[PDB]
């Protein structure tokens, strides 16, 4: 079990997935996951995902505990680092 982040919408497009973690954005694109493209991703049950706007965990934070096929338009492309949590 793992979290998966998606490019595009209904988790399509490019896809990575990450154990759980405190991820910086150059660590996201050491991953292949490029700054401000997360769209859609899927949250293994129990899980938490804190994504930020910004590097090193700061800016607006989103949080998700479950598959969300879409973020929305005020989430979307903006995650540039973020910390999981199997809790
Ligand atoms: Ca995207
Ligand atoms: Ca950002």
């Amino acid at each position: 079990k793992a979290v998966t982040f998606y490019e595009d919408i209904n988790y399509g497009g490019a896809s990575v997935s990450l154990q759980p973690g405190n991820y910086t954005l150059s660590q996201l694109n050491t991953a292949k996951i490029p700054n401000d493209w997360m769209t859609s991703l899927k949250v293994p049950s129990g899980w938490t995902v804190d994504v930020y706007e910004n590097d090193n965990f700061t800016g607006t934070k989103w949080t998700y505990t479950s598959d969300t096929p879409w973020v929305g338009n005020d989430a979307n492309d903006k995650m540039t680092s973020v910390k999981i949590y199997s809790t």
